[PDB]
């Protein structure tokens, strides 16, 4: 019954487009702020390895029960052992290989259970993991792992999420952030929200299946808290953002019958997404994947 969005835009730059983010992004700015997220494809030949301790790399994920909004208000892993249950979860589920899913499957049948009361699907998210603990999935002149000579491209480059300007301009910075590990599976997800202080925020999918987006444009954000607020539970309508945040899943229909424009895209592996300025933003992971995100300023 879900209806898709229309598709964000998604960009190719050239290597000349390539050459500096901040600079491609203002200028794709006039139309990718209209859309509130934006997709990035780098040229075919940038392919930065992935460079986290994989040996090390070891998390607890958190629980997300789909449908607790419906139903209620109204194991540590490795890298390699999280996959094997993701995996094991999405071919158990749709009784077929991970990789023969169509994203359009998932992407009806993630929103059917979110509004079912009848079928409690409970799954798992590997995220909020620092690029402190097991190092950034990009190489990074640290000195803490070892960087062959053909990768340290990808530890100078721009694109490169540890080398994004992370510093907002103020006097009180005057008187006186790193990127954030993200290990999804089939269904994980997170609600609609804004980043803190309205900042920009890019993301990269180092490797896995796909992560679906959907995008509300800057113009309209108070729009969208209205409408959330009118159909969010009444016991959460009075809570402060920070907090509504955290519950704050909603059908991108609802929002589109209310009048509020929504935009989709299927995030691929090696690809860039921008959120702009106080973009409503939310989705879900088509399976098991790797991503990292971080806010920047310009
Ligand atoms: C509001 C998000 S959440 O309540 O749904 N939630 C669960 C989902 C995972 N995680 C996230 C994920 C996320 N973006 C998607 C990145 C990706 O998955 O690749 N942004 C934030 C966030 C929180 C406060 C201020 C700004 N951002 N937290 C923890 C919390
Ligand atoms: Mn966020």
């Amino acid at each position: 019954e879900f209806v898709p969005p229309p598709e964000c835009p998604v960009f190719e730059p050239s290597w000349e487009e390539f050459t500096d983010p901040l600079s491609f992004i203002g200028r794709i700015r006039p139309l990718a702020e209209k859309t509130g997220i934006c997709k990035i494809r780098p040229p075919k030949d940038w392919q930065p390895p992935f460079a986290c301790e994989v040996k090390s790399f070891r998390f607890t994920p958190r629980v997300q029960r789909l449908n607790e909004l419906e139903a209620m208000t109204r194991r540590e892993y490795t890298l390699q052992s999280f996959g094997e249950m993701a995996d094991n979860f999405k071919s158990d589920y749709f009784n077929m290989p991970v990789h023969m899913v169509p994203t359009e499957l998932v992407e009806k049948e993630f929103w059917r259970l979110v509004s079912s009361i009848e079928e409690d699907v409970i799954v798992e998210y590997g995220a909020d993991i620092s690029s402190k603990d097991f190092g950034s999935g990009f190489p990074v002149k640290d000195g803490r792992r070892k960087i062959l000579p053909e990768e340290e491209e990808y530890a100078l480059s721009g694109w490169n999420l540890n080398n994004m300007p992370v510093l907002e301009q103020s006097v009180l910075a005057h008187i006186n952030k790193v990127p954030w590990l993200y290990v999804g599976m089939c269904f994980s997800s997170f609600c609609w929200h804004i980043e803190d202080h309205w900042s920009y925020s890019i993301n990269y999918l180092h490797w896995g299946e796909p992560k679906t987006w959907y995008g509300v444009p800057s113009h309209a954000a108070e729009q969208l808290e209205e409408v959330m607020r009118e159909l969010a539970p009444e016991l959460f309508e009075s809570q402060p953002d920070l907090l509504h945040q955290l519950v704050t899943i909603m059908n991108p229909n609802v929002l589109m019958e209310h009048g509020v424009p929504v935009y989709r895209t299927n995030q691929c592996a090696g690809e860039f997404v921008v959120t702009f300025p106080r973009a409503y933003h939310s989705g879900f992971n088509q399976g098991y994947n790797f991503a990292e995100a971080v806010n920047f300023c310009t």
